[PDB]
């Protein structure tokens, strides 16, 4: 498992655990020396448990997928919450199973599901540590379209940041106020599948992209990536979608 706190919590504490995030979940190889995410793992393995704890103290568990960083779902107190998708509902399976009961959310776990419950576009959703307080605050307590702004919140912050070290770098300017993230932030997190698809690609084409992958630099300006001596792929990327998976 992995723990975070955010009483007392600092831009240092914030990139330990998400080095530890990144640091739990398994790989038997790197790719350009970035982790290479399994194609796939057997039963209860496959989830690996994320304690959080807002500024008061008070916690939720999330089930995070170890083979694509998704969030399944999260326990609070002694009920269970888990996205209405094929994916989770399995994952139901395996954890959290002594929780009283189960809800599941009136929604699937992709962006476009969640924006849309939300009421907004996860441009407009400040997001940062006091954010992620907020958001498990939230979470405490079943009010599904209130949890879907705070499940945006929790993913970026988290699995995001994981995949990331821009997104990473971004939450710890956000550690003492929220923002909404940067056009950069939501290009990556809209294009890790695509970049660790050509990262793989690339490994049998000498580093470069069979596909270049068009992004939006920290400037805001358009950039499109075409081989892995891209800053994208030696400095900010952290780990990667295996290809069985996409
Ligand atoms: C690869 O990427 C670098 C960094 O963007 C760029 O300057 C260069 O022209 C590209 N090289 C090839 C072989 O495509
Ligand atoms: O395809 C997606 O996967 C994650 C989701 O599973 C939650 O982690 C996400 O945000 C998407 O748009």
């Amino acid at each position: 498992d992995v723990s975070f706190r955010l009483s007392g919590a600092d831009p240092s504490s914030y990139g330990m655990f998400i080095k530890d995030l990144r640091n739990a979940l398994p790989h038997t190889e790197k790719v350009y020396n970035i982790p290479l995410l399994l194609p796939s793992v057997s039963g209860a393995g496959r989830y690996l448990l994320m304690h959080l704890f807002n500024y008061d103290g008070n916690t939720i568990t999330v089930a995070v997928d170890v083979t694509n960083v998704y969030i399944m779902g999260y326990l609070a107190l002694t009920t269970s919450y888990f996205f209405n998708e094929p994916a989770a509902d399995l994952a139901s399976q395996y954890v959290f199973r002594s929780a009283r009961r189960k809800i599941t959310l009136p929604y699937s776990g992709n962006y476009e599901r969640l924006q849309i419950a939300a009421g907004k576009p996860r441009e407009k959703i400040p997001i940062g540590l006091p954010a992620l307080d907020t958001a498990i605050s939230t979470l405490l307590h079943y009010d599904s379209t209130a949890a879907a702004g705070a499940l945006l919140v929790l993913i970026q912050t988290t699995a995001e940041a994981a995949r990331f070290k821009y997104i990473e770098q971004q939450i710890q300017e956000r550690a003492y106020r929220d923002e909404v993230p940067s056009s950069a932030t939501i290009s990556l997190e809209n294009s890790w599948s695509g970049l660790s698809k050509q990262i793989q690609l690339a490994q049998g084409n000498n580093g470069v992209f069979r596909t270049p992958t068009v992004l939006v630099d920290s400037k805001g300006n358009r950039v499109q990536i075409t081989n892995v001596t891209s800053n994208v792929v030696t400095s900010n990327i952290q780990l990667l979608l295996n290809t069985k998976n996409i």
